[PDB]
């Protein structure tokens, strides 16, 4: 089967919507990816839904004839990690430690996929919760509420299913629990600080109204630190902060949703750390290859919570032995060569070239926004945020919509300053015929 | 890091709770786990939990250096598969469809994990349900319900929470929906025709009751097969065949999880092969190392279904790249070699040394059976079973526990007879030592 007849094969089974190019596995590089049918490059700002903190065959795992043996090894089976343990698990588990971990958060879980990873973020505190509740005289049968944000998305899965609401076509005609929703107060252009306050205190009045008419039942908060597939949408750390005292004044862990945020796309390892609020939880997947949960806090003053327990979180494989030596090398390139302050710098630099266009096309590019290299602007319009990215892609710049009318920009964090100025020169280009 | 320090190194972030040894990825091989810390071999008849279909290291692939290559390409990198196609999973795709296809279930879909593989047949079904109704003048909001069967093992995932039921650990203080479970009419010795057929139509009545009481809210059966965690619990044909027939008359889908009787284990590609029902959605995963689900029958009855309709289904990579390699090469060996009746014919001989050994042991090897080579046999209590799995592993053999008094064998497709007499040698050594 040849590159040409990739999407003819494909069809046969399933359906095929993805881009129209066929992935060259040898020839992409970097910040490029190559069409294996034309060989055109093509910028990739979109870095497989932002799941690429290097972007393709980067050097320093291409070059490295000793991890080549490495992942090999990992390669050529798939051992259940939940039961059989390796040299190679065990580095992964030490350099992820070392380079993502939080003092307070020491229990670690890894397992395949994204919604996932936050499904046990959820179990945990569901446990958490009812155990809480039985050691205090409340009904173990309460805990079983997560008090989430309008505009989430935080997967596809049973659990999560009942947490995300972006569009209707994710979740429509499926099974859902009624789990409290709140208005979530996002940062938006021309509101200053005591406008920004009024809007929070709302929600915050909507949170407290939750705990107060569900009482013991709520078991967590769930948020991302900005929204990602919602529309970057961010937030004061003025209003997590206010829900950190919320959570902890009804008994309720909070947890982080980091899977699009996490691993160095906004300059730090984690997007919290930058929002000066203490989670309970976090939740990682994307960048980090294998997903999971980071736990700790409040977790601990259980001492029978699921990670002291036997059995209680599990899956077949414990995560992918291939990620986790992959995702180990990874690691080690961002400490060895200090990636997430590359990552500010080139963020800032991303940031500045958005405002500029803002400038030059004030009716048009709208609420230019960012927080490291997770950077968006808005559109007037859904039609014209639609044709803008069919323009780029026309232009070979790969970007992703979000929302409405958000264009996300998701650069590799080894996104150089003249590949950031040639995505800025083909929305420069592709403006004027979308207008 | 070194092999003595792994258990160290693992356990300052995670519960350690999984077997002895360090696997050592280069020097095992075949039916035989080597321990890194001191060199021994282990006989496996574990699979990590049935996962591998030829074992540790199989030569068709280990001296394949085409694939070497082809695995390396796809193992540096993780594309989102959902979004961008390659060759490499076009070759996947097509021999999935060649050596494992059913002309009636044309679409395929592919995630990570086998839990969410369960999960998205239950999102078509629920889907199809809903839709169906509505095209037969029924409210939408109805097609939200499962039925499926007491001592069920679907997975761990926030859908399949609500069906699994066999250990209580597993779903303990997690929210669940209300679904109606009934009586597994499971094979058991000493009863006969007449009995077997009493037994079945008292689990059949507990069925058409829940579809009466529940009208237009059943969207489908799930059951495994075979039923694996739950104790290698074995049905009758005319079980099923049953089932088929009372979901025709509701309207609602047959759905098999075939996550551990799948791909040769029972000697066919799948078990329902060899039941003589027609499933409308199956899932799958473990030994096939990417999980999905094939879909047809009466699925393309209602034309705008979740294959056939964009962004319904979905996760971020569409199944791990590696894994379809890997899995590809897998499929051709297992075609190339005869892999399926193999399995017949090793798994005919497993059983007659477990029928030798009941009639050795008459009190303490009871019920021994099996299909293909998914085989097992119970002790008379848990501390027999459990003693006898300690005394196994002494003598370096790995096999799995069922329920509550099962052990269960997983071999390779690949075992030997002489690996088979080894593990039935260290079985006979063992248990007058339990007795």
């Amino acid at each position: 089967t040849t590159p040409d007849r990739v999407h003819e094969v494909l069809g046969r089974s399933m359906l095929v919507d993805g881009l129209d190019i066929v992935l060259d596995l040898t020839r992409s590089g970097g910040s490029y990816l190559v069409d294996a049918i034309t060989g055109r490059r093509y910028l990739d700002m979109f870095t497989f839904v932002a799941s690429s903190a290097l972007g393709m065959n980067p050097p320093a795992l291409v070059d490295d004839r000793e991890f080549h043996a490495e992942l090999m090894q990992a390669a050529l089976n798939k051992p259940s990690n939940s039961d059989v343990y390796s040299v190679a698990m065990a580095r992964f588990v030490e350099t992820f430690a070392r380079v993502l971990g939080d003092p307070a958060l020491p229990h670690l879980f890894f397992v395949e996929g994204g919604a996932l990873a936050v499904e046990n973020a959820l179990k945990a505190a569901f446990d958490w919760k009812s155990r809480h509740n039985q050691a205090h005289g409340i009904d173990p049968a309460l805990g079983t509420q997560v008090l989430h944000l309008r505009g989430a998305f935080h997967g596809r899965s049973g659990y999560t299913l009942s947490l995300t609401n972006t569009k209707p076509t994710i979740t429509a005609r499926f099974p859902k629990f009624d789990w409290p929703r709140i208005d979530a107060p996002y940062m938006r252009p021309g509101l200053d600080e005591p406008a920004m306050a009024a809007l929070e205190a709302e929600a915050l009045r909507q949170a407290r109204a939750a705990f107060e008419t569900r009482p013991h039942d709520i078991a967590c908060f769930v948020a991302e630190p900005i929204q990602g597939e919602g529309g970057d949408r961010h937030f004061r750390p003025e209003f997590f902060a206010a829900m950190r005292e919320l959570c902890d004044e009804f008994d309720a862990l909070l947890i982080f949703d980091e899977v699009q945020t996490g691993c160095g796309l906004t300059g730090t390892a984690w997007a919290y750390q930058q929002l000066d609020v203490a989670p309970d939880i976090v939740a990682f997947g994307k960048k980090t290859q294998v997903c999971g949960v980071m736990a700790g806090r409040r977790v601990d003053e259980v001492a029978d919570n699921v990670f002291a327990v036997p059995s209680r979180l599990a899956s077949t494989w414990g995560g992918n032995l291939t990620d986790m030596v992959r995702a180990r090398r990874i690691l080690e390139v961002i400490e060895a060569e200090g990636l997430f302050e590359r990552a500010v710098q080139h963020g800032k630099y991303l940031r500045a070239r958005l405002d500029e266009l803002a400038a030059d096309f004030p009716a048009v590019v709208l609420d230019p926004r960012g927080r490291g290299l997770m950077c968006a602007f808005s559109l007037p319009t859904t039609a014209d945020r639609d044709e803008l990215i069919r323009q780029l892609w026309q232009r070979a710049v790969i970007v992703l919509p979000a929302g409405a009318d958000t264009v996300r920009f998701r650069p590799p964090l080894t996104v150089s300053t003249a590949e950031i100025d040639a995505a800025i020169a083909a929305v420069r280009s592709a403006l004027p015929v979308v207008t």
